[PDB]
């Protein structure tokens, strides 16, 4: 049928005195992500991928990050699209994200009204390269498939 | 239902004395993108996603950067030729999505025009083409405005 | 029907002293990746991602070369109920020239995934002398995969 794909990218600086919140999960860490919102880099990337797949523009032209993700899903449905799946990658040199992946997936699935088997989150370091490798920021990438 | 996906990446240095042309739009700006062609980073990314979805290789294979015939080339002409070869290979384009990442200038005012150019070149309606603009949150060579990056995704069907 | 998309990313440092293996192909160069097959890793991640099976680190704990890992990945994706429809990818390396080796990489990947050659694509890019990629300090790979349940 009328399938569409979307792709999303986000990055935020890591700064002192902020909670680290990724995929809705508060992760123990001495620094957190800097932004106007709670700076949830993963949710932002997914949001952009979903807007992209529905050809609805981007997060900047539309607008915590879970409320924003829920609103994104609403606007995607309003345009006549159903979400089929989401995949994503977080790139962070530190801290370890593996123990938190399942909770992120559950959060995203709940926000998008999707079963768990249609949401994926993957974790990577940057092999100590560049600003990500120096722990100056955290990047997220996302892909979304929808159908009209 | 023989769907295929493709993805594209491009980056170019931002330098004085070149036109800034992104998504086919000439943007008023003191610097422009450096390349053999008009260096349209967004159109190149989309071109690569389309060739990739059709398993036809990449922009270098089809349009050589060492070939003088492409010096200052209009990247919309390249995108249209790509679309023609994708069609010849038996594929129809279903949608395109993309991201441009730049510290400056502001791209929001130009996005609709880029979308319209890409839609024209691909013979798509506007509602199957998307362009997203952002900054790199001050990080890295993108944060320092040394270059501009584009990412693209395309869905086709044979 | 029940299509899903997946995406993958990988990067490795590029220094003298190790061989350069990308897409199962050994490429002569003064530097190598710290088998560190960046392209196969990205594709593996995209496949696990499309199947919503997590990632390469969850399946294959560092606690076998990258082609063996790719083959096992494909087996798990199949058992989870998914057929692979296509793979596309990009390698970003300032040097050496990767174009001569593309068909060899595609052949290795198609073999490992039991796919027709025309459903596997690999693209090559430089980083226009920008960043650690542009300075030849590492090589990046990006991948996209489409599957169907
Ligand atoms: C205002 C809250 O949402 C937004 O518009 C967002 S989310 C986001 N991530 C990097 C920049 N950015 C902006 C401007
Ligand atoms: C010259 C038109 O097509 C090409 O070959 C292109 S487009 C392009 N963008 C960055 C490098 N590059 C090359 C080598
Ligand atoms: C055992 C092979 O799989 C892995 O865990 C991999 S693949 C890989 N590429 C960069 C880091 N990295 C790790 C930790
Ligand atoms: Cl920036
Ligand atoms: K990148
Ligand atoms: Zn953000
Ligand atoms: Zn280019
Ligand atoms: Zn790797």
């Amino acid at each position: 049928m009328d399938f569409r794909i979307g792709q999303g990218y986000d990055v935020h600086q890591l700064v002192p005195g902020r909670p680290l919140i990724i995929g809705g999960v508060t992760i123990p860490y001495e620094r957190g992500l800097l932004g106007h919102s709670d700076a949830d880099v993963l949710l932002h990337a997914i949001t952009d991928a979903l807007f992209g797949a529905a050809a609805l523009g981007d997060i900047g032209r539309h607008f915590d990050s879970r409320a924003l993700l829920r609103e994104c899903a609403s606007r995607v449905a309003q345009a006549g699209f159903a979400i089929r799946n989401v995949d994503s990658t977080i790139i962070a040199q530190a801290p370890k994200l593996a123990p938190h992946i399942d909770a992120m997936r559950a959060n995203i699935a709940a926000d998008l009204d999707l079963p768990l088997d249609r949401v994926n989150v993957k974790a990577k370091t940057n092999e100590k390269l560049g600003y990500l490798g120096r722990g100056e920021g955290i990047e997220a990438q996302a892909a979304a498939l929808v159908v009209r």
